[PDB]
């Protein structure tokens, strides 16, 4: 239950700083989002694929919420942005891979700084 409220405090706590409230500006922060149709279309082609095109980078206000990001990567690849899990990159190889979602409840109402860990272009790949 408490959780979901515990982590986005011991997150959230940079915001007296870094979630200053401003226009578009070098907080544009990059994120590097790739889809996969594999896991849904079965289009396995090597043509202009949508579902797998190259790393596309939506520069977005880090200090503004995840919210902004989500309803923008709804429209961009037909996603339903209550379905949008954001799945972070990490040493994916053998020997370590931890695969998992960001808590959609926390993450999706909170600035999108917390999760990146202030770096740009921050790797992801998207969920339905």
């Amino acid at each position: 239950p408490q959780q979901l409220v515990e982590r986005l405090q011991e997150e959230k706590r940079i915001e007296a700083q870094k979630r200053k409230e401003r226009q578009e500006a070098h907080l544009y922060m990059q994120v590097q989002i790739v889809a996969e149709d594999q896991f849904c279309g079965h289009q396995g082609n090597d043509m202009y694929d949508e579902e797998k095109v190259k790393y596309t980078v939506f520069k977005v206000l880090k200090n503004s919420s995840l919210a902004e990001f989500v309803q923008s990567l709804s429209q961009t690849m037909g996603f339903p942005q209550d379905q949008i899990r954001l799945w972070p990159m990490q040493a994916r190889s053998n020997g370590t891979k931890r695969p998992a979602m960001l808590d959609n409840e926390a993450d999706g109402n909170k600035t999108m700084i917390e999760l990146s860990d202030n770096e740009n272009p921050w790797t992801i790949f998207l969920e339905t």
